[PDB]
């Protein structure tokens, strides 16, 4: 299958056994930004549902298949290759909605549907937006969608910004200084010292942050999902000039994203902005190993580059430089170790 | 190999992986209970390291053969299946010790030593002694043993003993019952609270507590690693009976262990007891989804059956009775779940 | 002379010279726990003062020599290199006391003085104790000293303690790190990081801090100027051995400094000890580039190297272990490059 | 030497043992506009460096060279007299440029160079433009250029305005008066005061302040580095004439400077005025011994003489007329000794 081709089985076994767990999908259940958001964006896009075929990718409990039933579809197919599958066919029976949602387990790379669908629904954003590589699937999962179908979500924008925070880049700079040791316990570790800078540095750094620390607008990259495919998502390019408003150190730059339903009566937005109420995707930060010095009106321009792996995961690039001075830097980023630093 | 025979695939890609960071390394290192007392086994112990033959099962960083070769051994294997081994050459360079210590990468069960040795090293351990199954890794490598060779630890001493903890108990229900609701945002999500309150009451709780909610002295459990086999460690039966020191419900077992490192010159111990500083091991509870009422003078008897899974880890079943009520409790814990509640 | 012959002219140009400005005079004279704890010194031994001969080494504006003819000496001979010497001699006309005071102007190596002395009274503690040499300029004067004739200040203790301080260790590591940037202005830098981590950690830090930051009772290193020879000062050898009372992160080695004056009336006490008020000396921590992790209870041992050097500083060499698992550092730093921090 | 011949050797020694300090090289770098300003009119003027012979005279780290070879220039002459040559050296390998740059230790007046070149670079600037002398051997160093040549910078201009300052002055008699007391700790110290008063006055002040202290339009004096010999800047005779713009009392002259990089492109301008943002140079005050009063309107005329010393620096003689009034006012200053008031 297309799944298996791009993805690793020790990742993909791990992967579907974390979405297994009760606990996990209360913890999404329980971000009620997240599942009110949801559940406004199909209730008030009602008539996009009322009497048509759905699909719903990654059903987990079902939640948003029961929207879906709750907006009138006349037919829901709701796919899920975790465990979670059996738990949400005793949610459809004890909810008497079984003429209406069809659990499928297994993954939507791999099952067969009896019939093309109206409206593909889904929520398959990770950290920054692609982590978990599953909007990959939900792209796929277009084979099944008719001709002038739609997409919820519909479209999703990352935004990146460049921050100043002294305070993180010291916190992972003491971390990685352990490494410079020349007798921890009588042992010389220094010869390690760049290794750990390199992997410390490496680490997304996943919580939320005032928004003064931004030092310029954000930039844009949309991804629209009615459009894209697959494979574009193997190789996402992310071109950036930013015009700084504020002098200083820029110590990285902040990523999150936005996505909309678009639908025949509204859009609805799902935002995980810093100047919104916290979600369970907080932000991400990438450090610079070297932060650089940049004045208000300066520009600072470069591109992350986004690589898939087969972890599910991305390599990633970020190359940045003050246009008026050649200060650059370029860092790496393995998303597959973030450091949860919000408490 | 053993070790691939006795692994999911999955389960040892992410765990070498997990190893393979030099910030968990460095979590490891920088338990200093830990550390310290493995550089004062070898080195109050040090006729049973100068000029000898050592394997290190696993080394890491390399710090246990470090603390060989300050020891005055004479050879060093350090074997390490993670992409560690490459930075422990490193510092085996660095530190002027590559005629004394030889990294060699691999799975201890799947490479070959080119010779036998006086003594095996290691740090193995798991919570509650033997999660991750590196026991077995350590036992394995005992085919590399001179007859009358050591181990270092040469013992461990698992202890479980009743405790009352009505908030910890409390708290698995005040979770599951995010599910006895019957109208979360339009679904009624109750026929899943059962499967919720199991799953809650199947991880093991990984914190530290009071020795104050200990009801009655522990039992000790010991498995000599100069004696024992590695299959001995696929099915571990523990009786328990235990005389109760005090009045009040017993909510589960709590776990902890020792280790001994009986060297030549003297014995050293290392704790994870709750009459200890803490490590980075904690100590486990194990809950019993009915608490037991149990009077001081009555005796609680029952055992702890360990049954070795592919996920480097254990199925843990508990049975217990107050012998003088016939009061009951059995519960099924899965060690590879653990709640992680230390804050 | 023996003054010369340790220094290079190039120091002693410049060191003299500074000493020539009223303002910098006027800087140590306003250090009130300085100055009034010399008067009661003096003052309160009067009996050590009346009707004798006394040597002010390196008098200054020659307050000190006011301090000894306020206390009834007969004769005070005023010794001042930097041109001072001609600001010293005004004052000593303008307050009536040139039957008393006389300014010798020139080194204390060099002038000829007509008779022996009592007693020598000078100031010549620096940072550290040491820093400047001018311990050995006051030692060398002992040459016109009677026998059994006093020195105040008496005596000189070093004290040495561990610290930890995180934010300094990163203030300095902060610094440093400017020198691992792959692109400053499109020039990569890093090759030189090394080199900047070695000149940054050189520097001892002149400040001051709270007490809390020690992590053990200090070691007390002692000198007896009356006993004491110049040539004791040039390697000085300070072993040392800390029971640490708490565990966490030693950064480096705070020291401090006490003189006492010891008089047949009392022995006074100048203290430039954190718990003491400050004074102009501070105190001064010589980071090590690596902090040593210790626990409550391990020992601290090791030993400070002062080399004295022909740029009236020292070299310092700070070696430190943890003896109960082996973890050793060694610095080396430059006293005459100091970070003044306050 | 010419360079040992003007100049003292303990002065000598001092100044290059300050300039061998990576951290002193560090400040001069961080200082963003003094940097940016020479990395723009190298760049920006890139007509005048590609395939180019050039000399660096004083490299410091060597970041003006790296400009030059940014540029595109052939062949760079680096001289630099303090022991940062071995850092430029090593900069200049770990930049693989040791084919385009040539690190030559030692005084310019002293070293040996081969060819002729087409532009000379230096930041020889001081406080008040001419402090340290190294202006001279700037200039010196034009026995190296071709006659077609060019100097970057071609020209300083040193302004200089009248200041009301009565905070500033007064000061200095706050801090005199320190000796006017007949019983400081029992010594009359009096006698004194008036050489205090001396003292201080004959320090030049170096911080900034509000450009609203000023009276008048600056004076500019300029000396052109393309046309100018060294010579010429051992007596600088600066007349002056201010239009006085504001009434009040005169306590002293402000000084700053200009530098004007005249390329084939364009002339990029880098200023240390008081109306632009704070650079290491900060701003010079030199006061009047008796401040004189002048009304808008009236002319303030007289001369700043500066007289070249054997300490690197100079001696500064001002006297100044309100020649409306007659009232007369001088200062002799040294320039060697300043006071940095900056808080
Ligand atoms: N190829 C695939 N085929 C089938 N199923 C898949 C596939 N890939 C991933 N999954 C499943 O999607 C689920 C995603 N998570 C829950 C979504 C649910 N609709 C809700 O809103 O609560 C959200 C989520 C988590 N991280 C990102 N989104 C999770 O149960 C996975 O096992
Ligand atoms: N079959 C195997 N063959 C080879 N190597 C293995 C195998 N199995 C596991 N490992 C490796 O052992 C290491 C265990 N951890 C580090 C120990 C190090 N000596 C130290 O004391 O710091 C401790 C530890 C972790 N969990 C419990 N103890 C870890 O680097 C694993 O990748
Ligand atoms: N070999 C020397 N022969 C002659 N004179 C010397 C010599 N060496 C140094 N000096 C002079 O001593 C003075 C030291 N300072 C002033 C002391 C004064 N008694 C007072 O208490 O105010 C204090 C001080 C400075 N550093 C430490 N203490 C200073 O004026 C020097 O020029
Ligand atoms: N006769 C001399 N022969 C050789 N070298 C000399 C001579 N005289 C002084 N120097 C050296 O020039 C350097 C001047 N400072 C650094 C300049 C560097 N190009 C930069 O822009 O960052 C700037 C500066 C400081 N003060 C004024 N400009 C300093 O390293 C001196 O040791």
């Amino acid at each position: 299958s297309v799944f298996s081709e791009r993805t690793e089985e020790s990742s993909a076994v791990q992967y579907f056994q974390f979405y297994g767990y009760l606990s996990q999908q209360q913890n999404m259940m329980q971000d009620y930004v997240r599942t009110g958001t949801y559940q406004r964006a199909i209730l008030q896009n009602h008539t996009d549902f009322k009497d048509k075929i759905v699909l719903d990718v990654g059903c987990g409990s079902g939640i948003l298949s029961f929207f879906a039933a709750q907006a009138g579809a006349r037919k829901i197919y709701a796919v899920e290759a975790s465990t979670m599958a059996q738990h949400a066919e005793v949610l459809v029976k004890s909810n008497n909605l079984t003429d209406r949602i069809v659990v499928i387990p297994g993954k939507v790379e791999e099952v067969s549907l009896p019939e093309q669908v109206d409206i593909i629904i889904s929520e398959p954003m990770g950290y920054m937006l692609f982590n978990e590589r599953m909007l990959e699937s939900y792209l796929h999962a277009k084979k099944y969608l008719k001709p002038s179908g739609n997409m919820f979500p519909t479209i999703g924008d990352v935004h990146l910004a460049p921050f100043t925070d002294e305070q993180l880049y010291m916190e992972q700079f003491t971390k990685a200084n352990f490494w410079y040791q020349p007798s921890f316990h009588g042992v010389d570790l220094s010869a390690l010292r760049g290794a750990a800078v390199d992997e410390y540095f490496r680490q997304p750094v996943v919580d939320t942050f005032d928004i003064r620390i931004l030092m310029a607008k954000s930039v844009k990259y949309t991804v629209n999902f009615l459009e894209a495919k697959e494979g574009d998502l193997h190789r996402i390019e992310i071109p950036f000039k930013f015009h700084m408003l504020h002098s200083g150190l820029v110590h990285g730059l902040a990523f999150w994203f936005d996505v909309a339903f678009i639908g025949s009566i509204m859009t609805v937005w799902l935002s995980t902005a810093p100047t919104e109420p916290l979600t369970h995707w907080y932000q991400v930060r990438c450090l610079f190993q070297s932060p650089l010095f940049a004045k208000a009106g300066d520009t600072l321009s470069g591109t992350c580059l986004l690589i898939a792996n087969k972890r599910q995961s991305y390599d990633i690039s970020i190359v940045a430089q003050v246009d008026q001075t050649g200060s650059k830097s370029s860092n790496l980023l393995d998303l597959k170790n973030p450091f949860f630093r919000y408490t």
